[PDB]
This record gives structure tokens, sequence and C-alpha cells, in this order.
């Protein structure tokens, strides 16, 4: 697909030549990715602005998909 999986050229996590992943780290940079790694879904990524659903993470993605009540 793409070829820059991270968007901070300065990030270690990611390889600034091919802005990817180097190493075996399931993600670089993004909400849901921990320690460099996919987290767990259901995480919480974000808040929801108002009251009713708070945003949870795919924990298969590094990106949090908006979960509240917009879309």
């Amino acid at each position: 697909g793409k070829e820059c999986d991270c968007s901070s050229p300065e990030n270690p996590c990611c390889d600034a030549a091919t802005c990817k992943l180097r190493p075996g780290a399931q993600c670089g940079e993004g909400l849901c990715c921990e320690q460099c790694k996919f987290s767990r879904a259901g995480k919480i990524c974000r808040i929801a602005r108002g009251d009713w659903n708070d945003d949870r993470c795919t924990g298969q993605s590094a990106d949090c998909p908006r979960n509240g009540l917009y879309g």
C-alpha cells in the first residue's frame, strides 16, 4: 500500500527513508500505538465531545477510529 507508516520523519520507530516501521514494531506513531505495537481494541484513544460514548481503538490499527456519535 502506501510507503509511509508514520508521519514524523524524526521517529525512530519508523524508518525515515521508507517512513515505515523499521523494526518489528506494529506501529511507529499513532493513538492505539503503545510500545510501538498494536494495543488492544476498545482502547481509550480520545474522549466524546458531549456525553455519549468515549473513543475506543480497534486494537489492530495504530490510528484510533471514530466511535463517538459522528461519522
